[PDB]
């Protein structure tokens, strides 16, 4: 019954996931003179050469590539992370206008658009085990900014016509995630949340400084989907981003000086 609208949007979302006003909630606002440096934080290793995208689903709230996690193929370590974490899928945020869209902000600043690489810490086994644990998932997080086309991009925007509505899905492999980063790693990473209900309090999240530039044309395409099913009303599926929360006893911390 969640959703982004005035009815079932992230005000609404602590009646039923009282987590929502926890202690570690996502997204927040990087105050980027404020973070630390740690010269402890290691390189971010993405390890992305053994993907396998399988496919691309609409599920009402976001559009997500899907991958096959039940081996180490593409994997995040390194950064603060302790131990191997599996790339399970990925989406997006997105606004109505250019100058909103993203989760987080970085002094305030809200970006078009922020991509989520969603990775599960493999000791814990499954992803639904991983997300009851503190340290069970990692996301890292890039800001998309519109400007040139992002050709890696692309192949994922000219299949959005044939997910347009909630429950479709279509086969998308051989897709590489390489293809979405922008060429810098440095990084802020802080202890946080799923964004999303059940708001989850399992996510070291990994956020990427440079943000990677993408078209008017590829976003006005993450615009024309939609949250409501097929053979129903249209309404159109932008704004899925929730803004951001208290960062109450917590330190971002930084990977570069
Ligand atoms: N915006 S986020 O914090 O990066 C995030 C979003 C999702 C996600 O796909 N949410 C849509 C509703 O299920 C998931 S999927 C998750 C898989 C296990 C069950 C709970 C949802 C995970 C994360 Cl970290
Ligand atoms: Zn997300």
């Amino acid at each position: 019954h969640w959703g982004y609208g005035k009815h079932n949007g992230p005000e609404h979302w602590h009646k039923d996931f009282p987590i929502a006003k926890g202690e570690r909630q996502s997204p927040v606002d990087i105050d980027t003179h404020t973070a630390k440096y740690d010269p402890s934080l290691k390189p971010l290793s993405v390890s992305y050469d053994q993907a396998t995208s399988l496919r691309i689903l609409n599920n009402g709230h976001s559009f997500q590539v899907e991958f096959d996690d039940s081996q180490d193929k593409a994997v995040l370590k390194g950064g603060p992370l302790d131990g191997t974490y599996r790339l399970l899928q990925f989406h997006f945020h997105w606004g109505s206008l250019d100058g909103q869209g993203s989760e987080h902000t970085v002094d305030k600043k809200k970006y078009a658009a922020e991509l989520h690489l969603v990775h599960w810490n493999t000791k814990y086994g499954d992803v639904g085990k991983a997300l009851q644990q503190p340290d069970g998932l990692a996301v890292l997080g890039i800001f998309l900014k519109v400007g040139s086309a992002k050709p890696g991009l692309q192949k994922v925007v000219d299949v959005l016509d044939s997910i347009k509505t909630k429950g479709k899905s279509a086969d998308f492999t051989n897709f590489d995630p390489r293809g979405l980063l922008p060429e810098s790693l440095d990084y802020w990473t802080y202890p946080g949340s799923l964004t999303t209900p059940p708001l989850a309090e399992c996510v070291t999240w990994i956020v990427l400084k440079e943000p990677i530039s993408v078209s008017s044309e590829q976003v006005l395409k993450f615009r024309k989907l939609n949250f409501n099913g097929e053979g129903e009303p249209e309404e159109l599926m932008v704004d899925n981003w929730r803004p951001a929360q208290p960062l109450k006893n917590r330190q971002i911390k930084a990977s570069f000086k």
